[PDB]
């Protein structure tokens, strides 16, 4: 007969494995140089495909039909290179943590980038405080 | 405190975003051209990110020191074309099916590319019956 199979946890491990290879500066096919005033460059590496999966406004970034010889490393301004770094981990995580008095600054680098199911969470959270 | 939140639907909804972005040959890094037998050359364009996830083999090919962060072009023997396929549907779909007329030389791609999950699925079903 016809045999099928689905393995379940298959996408919770292969993105743990893809994150891996993130923290090895392994298979990076971009470089993020995220400038905040005079904090000193954070260059944070990361693979495009992970990046388009989870951000709207990324996926337009690299697919926009418009690259070549260029655009390997991106400028990001007006994110904290602390912030970048929790939305970035959340692409290869699924998940964020954040001391609650910074809620609103990830928050608004999470619609920068349109992770909407964060700015969710977030906004969630800021109303309950009050 | 720290607050803290989980959004378990996204290693599902981001890994349909790459099968999507891998079907529109889009961010595709890779080229593998499959020749087996006298089938002639077949070409699947993949992410070898994605790829590197699903297969222990796939990853180690690339980061072999490839260097080459162009687009890659990587002759295939040894896997039928459509063996290769269902495979890299496994890599994206994280699920796979095929007749029992082939259940065996499926399992043998997958034995290649050390998808042990299939391979035992695979050995499994073939016991079965
Ligand atoms: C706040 C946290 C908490 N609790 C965190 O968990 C973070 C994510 C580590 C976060 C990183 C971003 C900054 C450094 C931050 C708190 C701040 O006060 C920072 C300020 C906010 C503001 C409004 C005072 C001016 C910008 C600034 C800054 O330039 O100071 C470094 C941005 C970064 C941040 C929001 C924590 C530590
Ligand atoms: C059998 C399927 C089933 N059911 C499939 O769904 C596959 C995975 C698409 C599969 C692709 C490979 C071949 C073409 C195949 C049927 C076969 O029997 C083919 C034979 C197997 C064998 C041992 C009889 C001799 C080699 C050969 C072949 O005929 O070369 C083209 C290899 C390919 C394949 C296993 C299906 C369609």
């Amino acid at each position: 007969r016809t045999f099928s199979y689905t393995l379940e946890d298959h996408t919770k491990q292969a993105f743990g494995v893809m994150n891996e290879l993130r923290l090895s500066q392994q298979l990076c096919d971009v470089t993020l140089q995220v400038k905040y005033e005079d904090i000193p460059a954070a260059q944070f590496m990361a693979h495009k495909v992970v990046l388009a999966s989870s951000s709207p406004v990324f996926k337009a970034m690299f697919t926009n039909g418009l690259r070549e010889q260029g655009m390997e490393v991106v400028s990001i301004e007006g994110i904290h290179p602390k912030v970048m770094e929790r939305l970035i981990e959340f692409a290869y995580t699924a998940s964020i943590s954040v001391g609650e008095k910074c809620v609103l600054h990830v928050m608004n680098g999470a619609v920068m980038y349109q992770i909407d199911s964060v700015v969710r969470a977030c906004a969630d959270f800021l109303v309950q405080q009050l």
